[PDB]
RNA sequence: GGAUAGUGGCCUACCAUGGUUUCAACGGGUAACGGGGAAUAAGGGUUCGAUUCCGGAGAGGGAGCCUGAGAAACGGCUACCA
RNA sequence: UUGUAUUGGAAUGAGUACAAUGUAAAUACCUUAACGAGGAACAAUUGGAGGGCAAGUCUGGUGAGCAGCCGCGGAUUCCAGCUCCAAUAGCGUAUAUUAAAGUUGUUGCAGUUAAAAAGCUCGUAGUUGAACUUUGGGCCCGGUUGGCCAACGGGGCCUUU
RNA sequence: GGUGAAAUUCUUGGAUUUAUUGAAGACUAACUACUGCGAAAGCAUUUGCCAAGGACGUUUUCAUUAAUCAAGAACGAAAGUUAGGGGAUCGAAGAUGAUCAGAUACCGUCGUAGUCUUAACCAUAAACUAUGCCGACUAGGGAUCGGGUGGUGUUUUUAAUGACCCACUCGGCACCUUACGAGAAAUCAAAGUCUUUGGGUUCUGGGGGGAGUAUGGUCGCAAGGCUGAAACUUAAAGGAAUUG
């Protein structure tokens, strides 16, 4: 324009006619006290609704769970110094579950003690308590193969909450500061598992077994996502009736229960229930759900994945020929692309390989929206809620009868299935190795998985993690070193994004158990779409200022032929292309973005659909 | 005139029409108990003081009262509200 | 007489402990017989290395990370290893406040063109308001400080008082 | 007739043009400027009446009666509102002609309200010298407006007066040169007498947006005027000057 402007601290009416296409409150300082305090009564009715679970012999009991970390202590020390500074004997038996009422406190807790000879028992048991005891020993210090792998284990399904208890700290008595020395360096390693704890009991000391028995008493755990979203009972008696009708007395403690629901026993399997009363009745009313799952030479073997693994770490996915090998008959499966984030590769492809089930497979897509509507149903549905005393008649195969044992010598415990977790999908899965497991995992070998309470016998795929705009990711032969990854199978679904672990079995540990790697569930989706790819390579050895000459990369020359199209590369990042045939050994020349040398190596990638493998339960 | 340990609209009867204010009355706000003091050093200032000493107020919220030289007391009593 | 590596005697408390002392009785400090260092493993951390702002043309990887601000990266600024810098039994971060700040200005800001002189004049409260009345000159006493003397302070009397 | 080109329109009952006369309403050319007056908005034909004002002259009179100013008050271009008058010209709205053409690219005909005036309202402008009022001091020069003093000066005549010339002086609208001074620079006789910081006094600002918005109040018949936030967002926005 040329000219300088008009200026305003406002805009002129001109230049707002242009630009075109109740009342204030002061508060008072009484109804500003006014509302601090009615909002302070909604904080104190809330803490209340949360209390009256526990609130006395008419509520629910508490479950403890004690595991000491090295058997020179036997829980049977630790439960009886607890027990004295309730101040009444008549509380102080064949039997390691415990149902006790503590007048000092007016509470009810409910003891388990596991079998510390079954590892696998041990999780299970501490799966469903509220408080977690660990026995610590002051004269010998827990031990890497065994002790601590139980810490490790129980952190990573989750823990409502813990305490740290020593129970013979005095054994190594001269004086009391010697004690002292000990004890702060069982809270140093202790926290370091448990950093949100700062303090380990000595129960040799009336005022600390006290001080114990008072939080368990008085305090309220934490909760545990997955297992609150489902229901969950503990049995205080089991019968059985006529291919039988299991009945098992309890108390309800997840978010509910319903007669037309499904149920789980981990080591078991699914179960339908059919009838449920209060200690009314309810009966499965039949427009219900249903049980369908659809719509020395080892050393060898070691030492095969040891080398191979060695061998794709330096030179990954390179493919090597052979004379008198057809190129077409071995490879013609595989497609050939520019690049994996840009193909058009369809999900539900139809080539032979595809598994059987496909329509047979439930398929979700939004994950997230799906997951927390189920819940909000479920949660209304609800007819049995938390503290209900209550009997429930289940539809249990007879010929199982005989894997039943007394509640009163070992957990038997029973979980609320989600609706359609019994239905077979595609699940995605987060891995990362365990603390030390530097063996070679090979993608295809057979894994054992537990997430939430059920586990399944696996082979799994790996892949590394990104997010491609079309889901297709590389197929890996062996898993990282180092990263997390994603594999991949299918299983029966988890709407809660359980925590999950991956082990093998080894008879000849101590604890039958070796320990691979642990992660989560991340989502169904079938869109996740896994290429195989492949490398082949040739030698450069004649060159020329407009194309180079390529040996050893085919051998006739009608494969030259046939795979003219694709694009080459070199690795130090040039591109080219094919030609054409040169002579009958199956030499090419070929033509690239600038000059190449013989120290320079010719590739060229292929690439092939994979597809997961089903997976059964494990027991 | 009554009442109080005692002065005084402190209260009662009768009578007069006064009292404060742009030198900011009256009203509203304070995540406001006051002071000795604390931090920050060119000088002038700015910000803070629930808290070891001095003074005031309260004992879940309002009101009433016995004993005693002294209390409108709450590790004294009586009633209502929660 | 100063640096860089194989080798030798000396020195000591952290810690433990007989005893005495301490204390209402004890613990610890102060004192002390015995024991107590060679990778003296009896092993010091917390943040940084483009600029503001002390200190890397080092070297390997990569093409999500860093960054109060300016910026780096399709690599002196990312990640890893060497080396180097700063404070050190302490060092970093968040929020509030003070200084540097003459961005609240009494001391001490600014208003043509950068934020800011009201269209114009009258006028009450408020702030502010020309000059003038005993001035000068004598004579005693006189304290302090430094060389009878000088300076600087103070009291009395006279002159129309 | 009108345009870049053309059409609507008027005309052989005579258009446009020429001559002699008359009516109405508005306006005050040239002279007219680096000139005058007024608190500002603003003010231009002649003569009469009414009342007011600055500067100058003064050996008149009173004797501190003064300067600035919250509240409160008078005036306030153009457009706009209500009622009466007037109604030439031009002309928001409205009714109409052409829709072709790149310089003339938005043009032609008719025409309501309005434009003027009387009696009441409204209170805005780039209302600008973009520079608050009162007082003192600091530099050179030749022009001009109003008053006064002097001259043995020219002219109107044989005085006075008037016109002109020369010197001085009070007051005013401006201009040219310079910078002891000042400033970011353009520039400035004040925008000087400031880190060497104090003559009196009124008003306003505190990075850019949200915003002259929302809400409350108050004035107006209405259009609208005055007063006037915060949540949130952002690293710049802005001034002067030269140059690739």
């Amino acid at each position: 324009n040329g000219h300088k402007s008009y200026k305003s601290k406002h805009a002129s009416k001109g230049a707002l006619k242009r630009l075109y296409k109740k009342p204030d409150k002061q508060v008072s300082k009484l109804q500003r006290k006014n509302k601090a305090k009615q909002l302070r009564a909604q904080r104190i009715l809330d803490s209340i609704e949360n209390r009256k679970l526990f609130e006395g012999k008419n509520g629910a009991a508490k479950i403890i769970t004690i595991v000491p970390l090295v058997n020179d202590l036997d829980p049977l020390d630790i439960l009886y110094k607890l027990l004295k500074c309730a101040d009444d004997e008549g509380i102080m038996d064949s039997k390691r579950i415990f149902n006790v009422h503590i007048k000092k406190f007016k509470s009810n807790l409910k003891i388990i003690i596991p079998d510390m000879t079954n590892f696998l028992n041990i999780l299970d048991c501490a799966k469903v308590a509220d408080f977690v005891v660990f026995g610590l020993s002051g004269v010998q210090e827990v031990d890497e193969e065994f002790g601590e792998q139980i810490i490790r284990a129980l952190e990573l399904q989750g823990i409502a909450s813990y305490i740290g208890v020593i129970s013979n700290l005095s054994a190594v008595h001269e004086k009391e500061k010697f004690q002292l020395d000990v004890k702060q360096s069982l809270e140093s390693y202790f926290k370091h598992f448990f950093p949100s704890e700062e303090r380990v009991y000595n129960l040799e000391k009336n005022s600390d077994a006290l001080n114990v028995l008072r939080t368990l008493c008085q305090r309220l755990p934490r909760s545990i996502n997955w297992r609150d979203n489902r229901g969950y009972v503990v049995a205080d008696f089991v019968d059985f009736v006529e291919s039988g009708d299991l009945v098992i007395e309890g108390t309800v403690r997840g978010i509910g229960f319903n007669a037309n629901r499904l149920v789980h026993i981990p080591d078991f399997g699914d179960f339908q229930l059919n009838k449920i009363e209060k200690i009314t009745v309810f009966e499965s009313n039949m427009n219900r759900d249903t049980l369908d799952e659809y719509a020395e030479e080892e050393e060898r073997q070691l030492r095969e994945f040891r080398d191979m693994e060695k061998e794709d770490r330096e030179f990954p996915d390179e493919i090597e020929l052979e004379p008198s090998e057809s190129a077409i008959e071995r490879l013609k499966r595989y497609r050939g692309l520019k690049n994996l984030y840009n193909c058009d590769w369809q999900v539900d492809e139809k080539d032979p390989s595809s598994p059987a089930e496909w329509k047979r497979l439930l398929r979700i897509g939004n994950y997230k929206n799906t997951k927390n509507r189920i819940i909000k149903e479920t949660k209304n549905e609800a007819q049995a809620i938390a503290g209900d005393r209550i009997r429930m008649f289940i539809r249990f195969p007879k010929f199982l009868l005989e894997k039943i044992q007394d509640p009163k010598q070992l957990l038997f415990a029973v979980y609320g299935l989600l609706l359609h977790e019994h239905k077979n999908a595609v699940v995605n899965f987060s891995l990362q190795r365990w603390e030390q497991y530097d063996k070679p995992v090979p993608s295809q070998e057979p894994i054992v998985v537990q997430y939430g309470v059920r586990r399944y016998t696996i082979q799994p795929l790996f892949s590394q993690g990104s997010n491609s705009p079309n889901n297709v990711h590389k197929y890996e032969r062996f898993l990282h070193p180092d990263t997390v990854s994603v594999a991949t199978c299918i299983a029966p679904v988890d709407f809660t994004q359980s925590p999950a672990i991956f082990f093998k079995p080894s008879p000849t540990d101590a604890k039958n158990i070796e320990l691979i790697g642990h992660g989560t569930f991340l989502n169904a989706d079938h869109s996740r779409i896994l290429a195989k790819r492949a490398i082949l390579t040739g030698h450069p050895f004649r060159f020329h200022k407009t194309v180079v000459t390529v040996r050893y990369m085919f051998f006739r020359p009608e494969d030259v032929e046939w795979f003219k199209s694709i694009p080459l590369f070199t690795k130090s990042g040039r591109s080219g292309f094919i030609k054409e045939s040169l002579g009958t050994h199956g030499y090419f020349k070929a033509t690239f973005d600038g000059k190449l040398s013989a120290q320079d190596v010719v590739a060229m990638s292929l690439y092939k659909r994979m597809w997961p493998m089903p997976s059964l339960p494990w027991n």
